[PDB]
């Protein structure tokens, strides 16, 4: 029984059911008014386990401790740590997301700060490591989303907790988020298991990005590795500044599906975002443009995918019938 | 042992090689002088590279080097000699001939040019046989009077024949250098490569120079082949009109020598636009086919620095795309 990683899970559980609770009381409005200033309802905190974290020192370790949990487990659950005067929660005074495996267990979660006099002053604090949290691979909705990636060849990754709240309430549930890192090697690893069927990879890659300066990150980090997903890998940016969230608050659940749908492949967005910086309208600039996109697609390792941007610079930078 | 090694082999080489040098001077060398004045090579430069002439007869040199005290064992194993019918004959009769010597300048063979209407060797050109001194996979002429400036200068210029490398060497071109008899190899490349290193760490640049454009055609096709390391480090020349480089000296002088050399381009770049050189750049459509063939050999590039250097040069080259 003790400090297993069943044990440990039930801990969690447990834990995410209280915080629930807890986000039905007074001193938790103002993480009730984050989630209504930004349209997410009663019905959508419940479906995301949305909860607060309470004041004081140890209101969830006491609670699991009258339950039967030894504070050893919570300390390798994540859930509590050691302070001067005994135990005490790890999370205080914060609008909490539920982090949850494919199969819709709590490994952890991600915590939000409200109020401007905590002492905590990071904007979100995550679960550290454990047997179950691991910040390389977890993702927030992955529960939601698991069944309509494998449906519909399709992951939609997104930047926050909200973002994927925002793309699943408008009818997007293939979105998920890497919880309080970069989107890496793991992550993609996880997705593209749940996009096999037999033994290949089938499907879309479609990454939205928020502010065209971190989508213009991705683009030059497109062409580096081994290239493997990219010919799968698309962009999707919002009206310059807008995240998934602002976007569904401006312009609706439509505006969403709209920008998911209509995503360029990585490439493409890359290749064009360069020739956008440039001057069509002459010889020479017309000239410096394919000096700066002809080397990008000398850099393209598959042949096949190569051949098909080279057909095409031509009538983008407008020497040629598009 | 005494007869028949190594040193003795060489000494009976360079005694063949004063011989025919001598034998130049005679009434029936006349066209051998001919060959050589015919295009422009005074007397300093065939006593320079050591030009000789076989004689008429059977066994003339043979002759003449065993009352200097070689056996015939030796003179065959010299590739000098043979055996015929009635006796021992000598290897090379009524020809033009140069010596072929190691980077030390020693004689370990010779190239004979035809010369009579009624040679009875039709080859145009002939070599002395696999010997223990002679190998032609090895065998360079001109790398005895290249060896320093190809060390120190880190260039090597590689030309088809004997007269390419004289023109050169005349023109003050003096890293050149040829091969005998069959064509430019591994081996010879590995010697050169070593060479330019200058007993040190220096990349020297290889200068191919081809006649025509068949040869220039096999060397573009043959560029991005495997490991690439040395075709980065190489280079083409070609001459206009399909002139060796001796004639190109003929007509045009020795400064047309220099600037062959000087206006030589990189390997890559040469195939490169080889292939563009066969399509229509006159329309636009034809422009992006041109394009569309140059990625694909671009892309064959492994040296992510030189893909993307020939990349940018890829609008350019096509006539801006
Ligand atoms: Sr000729």
């Amino acid at each position: 029984h003790m400090g297993s990683r069943s044990r440990l899970l039930a801990a969690n559980a447990a834990a995410a059911a209280f915080y629930a609770q807890a986000l039905q009381s007074d001193e938790a409005a103002p993480a009730r008014q984050y989630l209504t200033e930004r349209s997410f309802d009663a019905a959508a905190a419940r479906k995301f386990g949305c909860g607060f974290a309470p004041s004081g020192w140890d209101s969830l370790t006491k609670h699991l401790q009258r339950k039967g949990f030894e504070f050893e487990e919570l300390e390798a659950a994540g859930l509590s740590r050691q302070g001067r005067h005994g135990p005490m929660d790890r999370f205080h005074r914060r609008l909490l997301w539920p982090i949850r495996t494919s199969a819709g267990e709590v490994v952890g979660f991600g915590a939000r700060r409200l109020f401007d006099d905590d002492a905590m002053e990071a904007k979100y604090v995550n679960t550290p490591e454990t047997l179950l949290y691991k910040k390389s691979s977890v993702m927030f909705g992955i529960d939601l989303a698991k069944r309509d990636i494998a449906k519909g060849h399709q992951a939609v990754v997104v930047e926050g907790y909200t973002d994927v709240m925002a793309m699943h309430l408008a009818g997007v549930t293939t979105a998920v988020a890497s919880c309080g890192t970069a989107f890496g090697g793991e992550h993609l690893a996880m997705l593209r298991r749940l996009m096999m069927d037999d033994s290949f990879f089938r499907g879309e890659l479609i990454y939205v990005f928020d502010g065209d300066e971190a989508g213009r990150a991705a683009a030059l980090k497109a062409f580096d590795g081994e290239q493997k997903l990219a010919g799968q890998s698309f962009v999707a940016v919002a009206p310059d500044g807008m995240d998934p969230c602002d976007l569904r608050l401006k312009c609706g659940d439509a505006a969403l599906r709209d920008l998911v749908a209509r995503r360029t492949p990585l490439f493409e967005f890359a290749i064009r975002a360069a020739i956008a910086e440039m001057d069509l309208d002459s010889a020479e600039g017309r000239v410096a443009a394919l000096r700066r996109c002809v080397p990008m697609v000398g850099q393209i390792k598959d042949p096949t995918l190569r051949d098909e941007y080279a057909r095409q610079l031509a009538g983008w930078v407008g020497w040629a019938d598009v």
